[PDB]
C-alpha cells in the first residue's frame, strides 16, 4: 500500500549521506527508500539563498577546512562542486587582549589535567581574577564560551576550530574554504543522485510518532497543509538531530544512550548596500570582533556584510527583529559605527536585508569520556538515531557524514541477520 | 516583548478589514494595533500566483457576484481593482443527465416544503430511484451535496449560489467576476491602508494560548523559526475561522454560541502546458462536470487548465499527492482521456503545475438566530469568521462579520 522496506526521516546532510549509502551496496537491490523531511526542501541546517539576486549567502552552514573536514572535502570533490578560499582566518585589529589572548592560553594548557573539567570561565578564573577572564574569553566573539555546561577542555578544542580565533591555539596552520554556488549546491548533488538510484522523497511531512508493528515500524506523519498520514516500513533511521528526537514517543535519551544534549542558538544577519563604502576603510575580507551586540562582522568582498552571534546575543536579536525591522535596522547601524571609530551618519543605509534565526543552531553531547559511537540504536526496538551531535565533530557537516556512514553500517547489519 | 491597544489575530480579509473599521473610527485616535498571523503573507484562503511566468491564477477564492455579494464589489471598487468576467457560467457540452436537472430540480421543489431538514440524498431519492439519485447529484460536481450534515434545504441554496450550475435553479440573473490580477491585489490595497495608518504586522507569529488579565489578556505566540512570544493587549479580535478558535483553550464552541461547526475540505489542481492543446476541442473558457475524479475541469482560454473537488475527492487528490506527484500527474491524465472520449497518448504532459489542499476549505453553520459577530461569555475576546453569516463560506461573509465585530469592539472602547 503506502510502505516501504527503508524509511529515513531527515533530509539533511545525514540523512541524504544513509541514503546515499544504503544506495549503492547491492544488500539494498530491489528495496523500496522513502526519505521524509518536515521542511519542503532538503538541506536542514544547510541553507543557502540568494540575495538581491546579485550575490550567494549561507543562512546556515559556512566554511569547511581540508584539515579538519577531509571527510565533506572528498563529498565536495565527488560531487564536482567548486571550492573557494575563505578569507576570515585571521583578525587583522587584535585589541590588547586579543593581543594577551595567544600567550595567556598556551600557558594553563599544563592545568588541564589538574582541572580541566572545569567550565571554561571558572578555569580562566584563576590566571587573572574574574574581571580579567570575562575581557578575554568576550574578546574571542562566541558567547557560548561562557556557559557552564561548557567545559574548559572543550573550550579549549572550540577555539582551536574556528577560522577566525584558531592562531590563538597551536591550529594557527588550518586552512578553510567556502562554497562557490554554495552549499545546497551539494544538497541538490546528494538528492539528484539519491532520487536517480530510486529512493522516493516526501518532502514537507513531519513525523510525530512511531510504533512498532512485529517485523517493522508504523510512522504517524502530518503534513504542512494539515493532510495526516500512515507510513508502514520494515526499517527506520532517525536523521534528526538530538533537540527533535526529544519530541517523539522513543524514550529519548534514556533508552538510546547515556548521554544528556544541549543546544545553543545562533542568529546570522546579512545586508547588502548601494556602494560598498567599507572598501575605503580596507575592510574586505576582514572580521572584527567586538564587544557590542554585532560580535562577530565580516565584510566580503565588495558584496556584503553580516554578522552572527550566538547564545544569549543570538536570542537577543531575535528579541530585536520580533520588535520590527526598522529599530533593528537602526541598532546594526550604531553598533557599525563603534566598531569604526566613526558616526552613524557615515554609514548609509541598505538596500536589501535578510537574517536567519535557528533556535538549536549547534547541538553538542554533554558527556566526554562516555564512550559515544558515531549513530545511536534504540536497545529495545532497533531504529537507528543519526545526527552529527552524535560524534566527535558535533556542529559540524564532517559530524554528519560520519554518523550517516556508521548508521548505514547498523542498518545493512540488521538486514543481513 | 511589548505590548498594544488592540490586537487583532488573522489577516485574512476578515481581519485585515477589522482593521480598517477601527482605524478609521476616531475612537481609536492614538491608540496602537498590532496585528499577528502565522502565515508570512496575509490573504488566510485569498492567495494568487503567477505560475510560468504567463498568468496569474487563484489557489483559494476566485469569484464574486455583484448580486449576491454586494459589499464586495464595493470593497473592489473601494480599492480600486479591476474586475473581469468569470467565463464558466454554463456548460456548452452537457451528457445525457445534466438536462433533466433543471426539469426534475424545478420539478421536485414543491416537496421541498414537506421534507425540509431531511439531507439531500435522502429528499431526491424519494421522488426518484436511489441510483438515479446518485447520478442526478453527482451531475452537479460538487461532492459536499451527499452528505448527511447538508440538508435538502440548506442544498437548493448551494446549488443557486455557485456560477457553474446556477441555471439549474432559474438563478442566471446573477453575474460573476473575477480580479485581473487576483484578489491577493484587495487584501495588499487594505493592508497597505492599515499599514499607512500605523498598525504594526508581526507575521510568521502563531497564537497558542490567551489568558486574561484585567482590563487586558496576555497572549502566548510561536514564530514559525521555533522563537516563542509573549504579547499583552487591552482588546483583542480573533479574525480566525472556528477550526483555528477550536486549537486554543478558549471554550469553544460553549462560550460563545449554541451553534455547532463542521468543514469540508477542497482541492485545486493547475496545469499549464507548451502548446493550448485543448483548443481543437472548442474547450477554452469551458467547465466540464465529469463522473471520474476530476469532478469540475476548467479551461481558462489558452493559457491553463484546472480542476476543483471537495470532499472526499478533494480527499482522494491529497492522498495520491502524497505517495508521488508522478502517480498524481498520470492519474490527472488518464481521467482527462476518459472525460474527452479519447486516448492516454493524446493527453500531452504539462510543464509547470502546482495544487493545493485547504483541510478547512469552507467552513459553515450547524443550524438560526445568528449574529454576525461572537462575543465570549465572560472575557470579551471577539471572534470574527465568514462562518458566523448568512454567507457561510464567501469573502463577503468576512465582510459582513469584520463590520460587526469592529462595532462591538468599539462599543467596548466607548462607554
Ligand atoms: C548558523 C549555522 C552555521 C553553521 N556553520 C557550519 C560550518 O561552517 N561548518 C560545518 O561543518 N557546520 C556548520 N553548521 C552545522 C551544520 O549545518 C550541521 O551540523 C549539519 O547541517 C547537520 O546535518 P544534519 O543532517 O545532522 O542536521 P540537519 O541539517 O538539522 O537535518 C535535520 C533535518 O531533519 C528534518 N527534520 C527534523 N525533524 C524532524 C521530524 N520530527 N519529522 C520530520 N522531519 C524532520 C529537518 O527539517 C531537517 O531537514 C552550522 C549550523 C548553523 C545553524
Ligand atoms: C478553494 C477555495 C475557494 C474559494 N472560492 C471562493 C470564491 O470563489 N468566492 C468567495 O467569496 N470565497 C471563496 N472562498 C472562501 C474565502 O477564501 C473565505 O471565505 C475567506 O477568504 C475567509 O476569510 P477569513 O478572513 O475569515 O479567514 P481566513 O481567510 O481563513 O484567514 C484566517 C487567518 O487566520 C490565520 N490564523 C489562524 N489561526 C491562527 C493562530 N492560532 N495564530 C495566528 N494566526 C492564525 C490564518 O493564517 C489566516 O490568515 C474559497 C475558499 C477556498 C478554500
Ligand atoms: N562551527 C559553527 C558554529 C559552532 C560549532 N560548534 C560550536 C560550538 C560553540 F560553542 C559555538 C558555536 C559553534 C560556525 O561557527 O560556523
Ligand atoms: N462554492 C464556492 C465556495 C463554497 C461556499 N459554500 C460552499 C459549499 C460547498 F459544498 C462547496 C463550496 C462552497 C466556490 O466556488 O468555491
Ligand atoms: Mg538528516
Ligand atoms: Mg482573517
Amino acid at each position: 500500500k503506502h510502505s516501504s522496506d527503508i524509511c529515513i526521516v531527515g533530509a539533511g546532510i545525514s540523512g541524504l549521506t544513509c541514503a546515499s549509502h544504503l544506495l549503492d551496496s547491492p544488500a539494498c537491490r530491489g528495496l523500496s527508500l522513502r526519505i521524509f523531511d518536515m521542511q519542503q526542501e532538503a538541506g536542514g541546517r544547510i541553507r543557502s539563498k540568494m540575495l538581491d539576486g546579485k550575490a550567494s549567502i549561507e543562512l546556515g552552514a559556512g566554511r569547511y577546512s581540508p584539515q579538519l573536514h577531509p571527510h565533506f572535502q572528498s563529498a565536495m570533490q565527488h560531487y564536482s562542486q567548486k571550492s573557494e578560499v575563505y578569507p576570515f582566518t585571521q583578525l587583522k585589529f587584535k585589541s590588547h587582549v586579543q593581543q594577551k589572548l595567544k600567550r595567556a592560553m598556551n600557558e594553563l594548557s599544563p592545568r588541564l589535567k589538574e582541572h580541566g573539567k572545569e567550565s571554561f570561565l571558572q578555569f580562566v578564573s584563576r590566571y587573572q581574577g574574574h574581571d580579567s577572564a570575562v575581557g578575554m574569553i568576550r574578546s574571542m566573539g562566541y558567547d557560548a564560551l561562557f556557559l557552564p555546561d561548557i567545559s574548559a577542555e572543550m573550550a579549549y578544542d572550540i577555539v582551536g576550530k574556528h577560522p577566525e580565533i584558531q592562531s590563538v591555539t597551536d591550529n594557527d596552520a588550518n586552512q578553510w574554504f567556502a562554497a562557490e554556488t554554495g552549499f545546497a549546491g551539494l544538497i541538490q548533488g546528494i538528492k539528484a543522485k539519491v532520487k536517480a538510484a530510486g529512493a522516493r522523497f516526501s518532502l514537507g511531512y513531519r513525523l510525530l510518532s512511531v510504533r512498532t508493528d512485529g517485523d517493522g515500524y508504523l510512522l504517524q506523519l502530518a503534513g504542512d497543509d494539515g493532510w495526516k498520514l500512515e507510513h508502514r516500513t520494515r526499517h527506520l533511521i532517525l536523521a534528526i538531530p538530538p533537540s527533535a528526537m526529544a519530541g517523539l514517543n522513543v524514550d529519548f535519551p534514556e533508552a538510546w544512550s547515556g548521554a544528556r544534549y544541549g543546544s545553543l542558538p545562533l542568529f546570522k544577519g546579512f545586508l547588502t548596500y548601494g556602494e560598498p563604502w567599507w572598501l575605503d576603510y580596507k575592510l574586505d575580507d576582514q572580521v572584527l570582533i567586538v564587544d557590542n551586540p554585532l560580535r562577530k562582522i565580516y565584510f566580503k568582498g565588495d558584496k556584503y556584510l553580516f554578522f552572527y552571534t550566538d547564545s544569549e546575543m543570538a536570542n537577543y536579536w531575535r528579541g530585536c527583529v520580533a520588535e520590527g525591522e526598522d529599530g533593528y535596522l537602526e541598532q546594526i547601524r550604531t553598533h557599525l559605527a563603534s566598531a569604526l571609530g566613526i558616526v552613524r551618519e557615515r554609514i548609509p543605509q541598505p538596500l536589501a536585508h535578510v537574517h536567519k534565526y535557528w533556535a538549536h543552531g549547534v547541538e553538542f553531547c554533554r558527556d566526554s569520556d562516555i564512550d559515544h559511537p558515531s549513530a545511536l540504536s534504540h536497545r529495545d526496538s532497533g531504529i537507528i538515531a543519526c545526527s552529527d551531535a552524535y560524534t566527535e565533530h558535533c556542529g559540524w557537516m564532517e559530524g554528519g557524514l560520519l554518523s550517516a556512514r556508521e548508521a548505514s553500517r547498523l542498518l545493512l547489519q540488521r538486514i543481513a541477520a
